[PDB]
């Protein structure tokens, strides 16, 4: 059919991915922005074929406005369409050290958010397997607006099956289980929350060695701790909510659906501490800036190999 | 500019500051807003970005980017143009399926309209390069654009050294001499810049950059075979006339679009595909991509070490 060359305008191009391109696109009718994913299916070798279809069934499935939303799917002659919420806040950590002030209230509403896009994506059978900074988006560039968690390309529909899935995640998020080939489901995302969590209330991570080896011994062990002085002024609620997360057997962590009951999350505007917190934004700065470096020496060693043949 | 517009898109990055979409409240109309950091600027920095802003607002031309507004708030500046999304004209050229000289004079046409605008109105470029030659859109018969007059000086009819500004590989002999110089060094630019258009590669090349400036001021590039036999001599006058070691002796902007292969293209310039040209520019393309790269992590460097201090 051509449901999407007659139903939407074509914009700008905004990236590309391993096998598409992105372009801005307007919706006639409704008038509604949207980020839409190009991509040729007869050019597709299978195996990105098979990727594309898993990719656009769990996308379809997760309908939730903490979630980068796809909005269709629809596939014309050779090309597919897949038309996305077009979200343009950025970084949330990076919006964070731009903020006046930030206190625990502040991380509570954020983490608030991230667990309700999580137990929605586990109340549907879905275990996303790649929370990290990158991932964790604002809607626009507006005060207030949402959290949006970003790139189900890892996610897998575990539903209630048990078996070890495979490496895959970020180092620094990973989870004991994962680490350990023990199988693995839903706990994971809760595991990665809690390293997020910290991060969100002193700016560094739990989970910190320059040895890969050390750094998964130092997961799988639960080995984090809570530093002075910095974490003096840390509420114990934050601190126990926390150690819910970050605890090594998946069979004792606490699920999304119970950390969004706790008071320290329902009831911020009492329970958790409204003092700034100027180190954190200190930290968190040279935390994103350690990343950005990273990412360019990554950009650097893929641009030499393109040159290179 | 808070009140006025609101952000939306990232359409590119550089030093200190953020390319993004952006649209005018009131109208509805959509822009290119450059968000430049100037927190760290000095006085003499910020007489430098009103040079800039001066220059663009005096420069309204269909083949240069227009400056709708300039405005300085808190701690950032914000440089509104129009909304260029085309990309950098030598990306768009390699992804062709036929590129021939006729091809190279249209956008060798545009630029030198966009320089004989400039130089009329006695300001000189001084950075005419790849990356800041880009596309009205992706659309077919998208105009070439002349960008970033960062460097552009109001020189009118005096006579001086204005210093090593610009890239090496662009770089006049006059500016290298330390003689005076003006208006022509954008030519002499033009000229290396054809010369890539045509083959896909540098006329001026070296691993130190000592043998690279001694081959510049001396003039010193060939056409090489087997590749330059299927130019026109036309083609190759017309660089010739551009490489001019000598100021005086260079062609004007004015007097090269009456030369007949840009003024009369469809008959003069070859229409054969140059399937080498664009392979070359490929490598070429992508050696500046790592450069590019390269910088980017230089950047990201400065930026953790200037938070540690």
């Amino acid at each position: 059919s051509t449901k999407f060359s007659d139903n939407y305008d074509v914009k700008e191009e905004l990236g590309k991915g391993a096998f598409s391109v992105v372009r801005r696109c307007v919706h006639k009718t409704t008038g509604l922005e949207f980020a839409a994913k190009i991509i040729n299916t007869k050019k597709l070798s299978a195996r990105d074929f098979q990727k594309l279809e898993r990719e656009a069934r769990i996308c379809r499935k997760l309908q939730h406005p903490n979630i980068v939303r796809l909005h269709d799917s629809i596939q014309e002659e050779s090309f597919h369409y897949l038309v996305f919420d077009l979200v343009t806040g950025g970084e949330l950590f990076e919006d964070i050290v731009a903020r006046e002030f930030y206190s625990e209230a502040d991380a509570s509403h954020c983490i608030q958010q991230i667990l309700e896009s999580i137990a929605y994506c586990h109340s549907n059978g879905i275990v996303h397997r790649n929370l990290k900074p990158e991932n964790l988006l604002l809607a626009s560039k507006a005060k207030g607006a949402a959290v949006k968690l970003a790139d189900f390309g890892l996610a897998i529909e575990v539903n209630d099956s048990e078996a070890w899935h495979g490496f895959a995640g970020t180092p620094g998020y990973l989870s004991p289980e994962v680490l350990k080939k023990d199988p693995y489901s839903k706990p994971v995302d809760i595991w990665a929350c809690g390293v997020i969590l910290y991060i969100l209330l002193v700016g560094y991570p739990p989970f910190w060695d320059e040895d890969q080896h050390r750094l998964y011994a130092q997961i799988k062990a639960g080995a984090y701790d809570y530093p002075s002085p910095e974490w003096d002024t840390v509420t114990p609620e934050a601190k126990s909510l926390i150690d819910s997360m970050l605890t090594v057997n998946p069979k004792k962590r606490i699920t999304a659906d119970q950390a969004l009951k706790v008071p320290w999350i329902c009831n911020r505007e009492r329970v958790a501490s409204a003092i700034h917190r100027q180190d954190t934004v200190d930290c968190l700065k040279k935390f994103n800036a350690r990343r950005k470096l990273k990412g360019a020496i990554l950009t650097t060693m893929i641009a030499t190999r393109n040159l290179s043949n």
